[PDB]
Parts: C-alpha cells; sequence; structure tokens
C-alpha cells in the first residue's frame, strides 16, 4: 500500500482543490500509469482512514486507490479519471444525451449496489464525486466521510453536504446505504440538469424544512419521468420504506434497455 516517491511524477498544474488534486503518472513494473494524487493532525488521519475505505474496494465503478505516500506530505494515489467530476462535465457539455446520462448514474448505480452489499457507507454521494473515464464511464470517488459499517449495524451513528443529506442524517445522525439512496437522487437531480447544484438559492436549514413539508424539487426540464419518479422514490422520507440500491440499480438498468432499444429503433 505504500509507494516510493522516486516512482511518481507529478505535474507542477494543479487539477483542482485537504489540499490539491494534482496530476502525476507513476511508474509499475513495467508501464507507467496516470495516477490522480491528493496532497495534503485530524487531517493526516482523514486521509489514511479514506485510504483505508479504499483499499477494502475493487469494483469497475469505484475508483481504485494505486497506494499512499509520505513525503514533501501524505499522498493519497489513484488511477486517474482524465475527464473529471461529473458536475462539472455536465455544465461544460450540454449537448450530451439523456440516454448517455441514463447510462452513468446508471453506472453510478451499480457501483453503490456493490458498496451497499460491501456494508460501506459514502456519506458524500453528490455528482462532484463522480469521475468520468470517459464520457461513458463513471466511477465513484471521495470517501473522505465513508465509514465500514460495525459488523452488527447496519448504520453509522455520528462539516456536511447537506442538501445531499437524507432525512434521518440530519434528525439522527444515523448514515445507512438507504442514506446514500437519497443522495443518490440528488445526485440524480445534478444530472438531469446539467450538472447545477441543488435547492438554488436556500440554505440548509430551509432544505430540511422544505423536505419535511414534503416538498421535493421539481422535475428538470427535459428529463424522462421515469428517471424523476426514480429520484421521488430515492427521496422517501420514511428510511423504512425506502429502497436500497439493490432496487434502485435494477430500476435504472431496465429502463436504459429501454431507452437503448429506442434508440437502436
Ligand atoms: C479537481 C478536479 C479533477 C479534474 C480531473 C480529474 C480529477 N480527479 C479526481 C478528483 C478527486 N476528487 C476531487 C476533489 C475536489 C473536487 C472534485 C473531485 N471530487 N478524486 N479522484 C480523482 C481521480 N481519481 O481522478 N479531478
Amino acid at each position: 500500500v505504500y509507494l516510493d516517491r522516486k516512482l511518481l511524477t507529478l505535474e507542477d498544474k494543479e487539477l483542482g482543490s485537504f489540499g490539491t488534486v494534482k496530476k502525476g503518472y507513476y511508474q509499475m513494473k513495467k508501464v507507467v500509469k496516470t495516477v490522480a494524487v491528493k496532497i495534503l493532525p485530524a487531517l493526516k488521519d482523514e486521509l489514511l482512514a479514506e485510504a483505508n475505505v479504499m483499499q477494502q474496494l475493487d469494483n469497475p465503478y469505484i475508483v481504485r486507490m494505486i497506494g499512499i505516500c509520505e513525503a514533501e506530505s501524505w499522498m493519497l494515489v489513484m488511477e486517474m479519471a482524465e475527464l473529471g467530476p461529473l458536475n462539472k462535465y455536465l455544465q461544460q457539455n450540454r449537448h450530451v444525451k439523456d440516454k448517455n446520462i441514463i447510462e452513468l448514474v446508471h453506472q453510478v448505480s451499480m457501483g453503490m449496489k456493490y458498496l451497499e452489499e460491501s456494508n460501506f457507507v459514502h456519506r458524500d454521494l453528490a455528482a462532484r464525486n463522480v469521475l468520468l473515464v470517459t464520457q461513458h464511464y463513471a466511477k465513484i470517488s471521495d470517501f473522505g466521510l465513508s465509514k465500514a459499517l460495525r459488523a452488527d449495524e447496519n448504520y453509522y451513528k455520528a462539516k456536511w453536504p447537506v442538501k445531499w443529506y437524507a432525512p434521518e442524517c440530519i434528525n439522527y445522525y444515523k448514515f445507512s446505504s438507504k442514506s446514500d439512496v437519497w443522495s443518490f437522487g440528488v445526485l440524480m437531480w445534478e444530472a438531469f440538469s446539467y450538472g447545477q447544484k441543488p435547492y438554488r438559492g436556500m440554505k440548509g436549514s430551509e432544505v430540511t424544512a422544505m423536505l419535511e413539508k414534503g416538498e421535493r424539487m421539481g422535475c428538470p426540464a427535459g428529463c424522462p419521468r421515469e428517471m424523476y419518479d426514480l429520484m421521488n422514490l430515492c427521496w422517501t422520507y420514511d428510511v423504512e420504506n425506502r429502497p436500497g440500491f439493490a432496487a434502485v440499480e435494477l430500476r435504472l438498468r431496465n429502463y436504459y434497455y429501454d431507452v437503448v432499444n429506442e434508440g437502436h429503433h
């Protein structure tokens, strides 16, 4: 898991901003692999906890960690998803078609169904934390808030991304894969809204209040009703009645095949 600083070449250009994300290349036994490197008391331990989660995960829809390096600062070295975060990608590429958006959100749901099966909670599932390897290949990243669930519990009991959080996170501090489903609803809303931020012009406290009145964000212009219906299902107030990701992924999987069919027609 511990990498050799010698074998890492980082570019001077920042990709963006814990600290910074830089692009780099890492010398493997034969190939060079292009990498995205997160570069940094509580912040070190957090980086290391994040690396500890990622070490445990192995799925085509989840960013792979190469390892960690302690050099100028602590660094978390991951495979590079070249096209970057989904929200910035859709803001910058408004021509992306709805069939392609469904593909990508379905890939996210396959990755989440895997995280659920593995009993990890992401706790920061948002379009900014979905990274594009290509325009047809999304992978989930950014595990800095993620928790491995205890063997005996199905929720983790705790500066939060409130607009992505389910009511029970806000009201009871409880985080389960069902609360990640709520977030995956907001992520879908983002995806079908050209990557715009949710609950425009509202503070978190007004969001919680909106949601407690049973109000939900409206359908994004041009969004398939079946996708908006699925967003609404993810935003089921009562955690016990909210679907898990197996149910979610099956719904998206079937809709995706329907759309692919209409396209061949
Ligand atoms: C910098 C924006 C940016 C542009 C291009 C690639 C990447 N790569 C990543 C960013 C990241 N986290 C950032 C952290 C800051 C906000 C955006 C994003 N969630 N996590 N993993 C990768 C990766 N493995 O390729 N990031």
